[PDB]
């Protein structure tokens, strides 16, 4: 289609919305030239820009040199969660509206999004408590079935978003609770685990279920690139947590997987499926990995180890990652929920706050330069109170839903997303990236699998720092990251 501006509006925040409707939404380099898409705190929405490449460079400013031949990990990809509150939010907007919502996310004219987390049953981002086994001690699991949050609400939106994708979409599920007869504490929520010990009833049954959500989705054509042994195990180990959630000791975790969970799905029809562990805090690593990864009866089923961002601030990314990282180099590390306004004293939703959106920035790029191969949003869209949320635990998203007014608005932390989700695709291997002197950029290099560049350059200072790209291969590129901006960069090196 033709490029729609964005249709700015102030909340009286740092920055501006962008505004969409049923009928418009906001929508989208020649050899040795780069192009630049610009995102700035006054307004500008990933604007394009080019530049030549030049031959030679002088001056002792600032240069930021490729590393080509440096070669780190392959990306997986980046996307949001299809919760109940988003669906019920999204299923709100008019028809046509509610397609300008999903191509913003997964269409060539949006941001491309590759990756739909999909809860199995009820979080706290559900107006109902439910699980697919309700019926008690149904052992035999005679009685699972999705319920019309899955089967008109979730399942037909996970398709619409399919259909106007341009990139293969990867399905990653992730339970809460059991059912509750299978729990200690006989509870949705609160402390409690599975009862009994791993490799019993309790257990198989458990294991049994992953296989049964998985039946049941594929029978809506669904299928599903990878599954989390648990969201977040470590909750239900907390007196009195206020939402779903389902314990598990580190060890605990090893043992389910080593003998229910991994047999269950190996000797299923889904036995392609990929299991992530931990799903969790990476304050919880290395320490997790090590008691996971060192049973070999464990690790033989274990693809990767998901990790979430809400205690980055007490986990320094060297000791954690990069840790993790250099004992277990073989096993992906993925990001896969993140959010803001989730802390009691702030606000829900900021409309329009550019904070947000360096937040989340600031965090995928921390994340790629040690090693994680995706980053995924929580909730895909939000009313502006942040929920619906049977807990009232609000926080923000990328998509504020008015239904009232049959209109969404983009805030900056899509945008932020979007500098990487556009540009980034799945296969894309980050390399090396050097300054020549201490700076306050935060950068990421990345080849895509054509072999072209891309470098993201986020400012998160208030001066505008002038700046030099260098490629080896090929040549310099002058420029200048203006205070609170981010840009991608791209160009062919062929
Ligand atoms: C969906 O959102 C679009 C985009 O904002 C709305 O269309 C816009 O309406 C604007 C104001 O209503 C128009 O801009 C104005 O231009 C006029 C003269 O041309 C000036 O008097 C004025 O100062 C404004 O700047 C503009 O035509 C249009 N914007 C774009 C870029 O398309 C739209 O509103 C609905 O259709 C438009 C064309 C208006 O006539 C509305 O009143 C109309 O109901 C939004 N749709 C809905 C349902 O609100
Ligand atoms: C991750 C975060 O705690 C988020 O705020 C919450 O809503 C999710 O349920 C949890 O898994």
């Amino acid at each position: 289609e033709f490029a729609r501006p964005c249709i700015p509006k102030s909340f009286g925040y740092s920055s501006v919305v962008c505004v969409c409707n049923a009928t418009y939404c906001d929508s989208f380099p020649a050899l040795g030239t780069f192009s630049r898409y610009e995102s700035t705190r006054s307004g500008r929405r990933m604007e394009l820009s080019m530049g030549p490449i030049q031959a030679n460079h002088t001056g002792t400013g600032l240069l930021l040199t490729l590393q080509p031949e440096q070669k780190f990990q392959k990306v997986k990809g980046f996307g949001g969660a299809m919760t109940d509150a988003a669906a019920l939010n999204i299923l709100a907007l008019s028809p046509p509206a509610q397609n300008l919502l999903l191509k913003s996310y997964f269409s060539e004219e949006g941001i491309g999004y590759n990756i739909i987390r999909v809860p199995m049953a009820s979080c706290d981002f559900s107006i109902r408590t439910y699980t697919y086994a309700d019926t008690p001690d149904d052992f035999q699991l005679h009685n699972f079935s999705l319920p019309e949050e899955d089967t008109k609400l979730k399942i037909p939106l996970i398709h619409r978003a399919l259909q106007l994708a341009q990139r293969p979409v990867s399905l990653l599920a992730s339970p809460w609770t059991s059912p509750t007869w299978l729990k200690t504490n006989g509870a949705v929520n609160g402390k409690g685990s599975l009862k009994g010990q791993p490799g019993d009833i309790y257990h198989q049954t458990w294991a049994r279920y992953f296989v049964k959500f998985l039946d049941a989705y594929a029978e809506h054509k669904l299928q599903f690139w990878a599954v989390t042994a648990e969201n977040e195990p470590s909750a239900g180990l907390l007196s009195g947590y206020p939402f779903q959630c389902l314990g598990f000791t580190p060890e605990h975790q090893r043992d389910f997987i080593a003998r229910d969970l991994g047999p269950t799905l190996a000797n299923s029809t889904h036995h392609n499926v990929r299991l992530l562990m931990l799903d969790d805090q990476r304050l919880l690593l290395p320490h997790w990995a090590k008691v996971v990864l060192t049973d070999p009866e464990a690790a033989k089923y274990v693809h990767g180890i998901a990790v979430h961002w809400y205690l980055d601030f007490l986990a320094p990314a060297k000791a954690t990652l990069g840790e993790t990282h250099r004992l277990f180099p073989n096993t992906m590390l993925f990001a896969s929920e993140a959010c803001v306004g989730s802390k009691f004293w702030e606000q829900s939703v900021r409309l329009g706050s550019w904070d947000r959106g360096m937040q989340y920035s600031h965090s995928i790029i921390t994340n790629l330069l040690y090693h994680v191969v995706g980053w995924t949003d929580w909730n895909l869209a939000l009313n502006p109170e942040g929920g619906p949320n049977w807990v009232r635990n609000f926080v923000d998203s990328p998509i504020i839903v008015d239904i009232t007014k049959d209109t969404f608005y983009k805030q900056p932390m899509f945008y932020h997303l979007g500098h990487f989700s556009k540009f980034i695709p799945e296969g894309s291997q980050r390399v090396g990236l050097v300054a020549s002197q201490k700076n306050d950029l935060d950068a990421v290099a990345l080849m895509h699998p054509d072999g072209s560049a891309v470098v993201v350059v986020l400012n998160r200072s208030s001066k505008d720092v002038p700046l030099t790209i260098k490629d080896p291969a090929v040549g310099f590129l002058e420029t200048i990251s203006p205070g609170y901006s981010i840009h991608t960069y791209l160009w062919h090196r062929q």
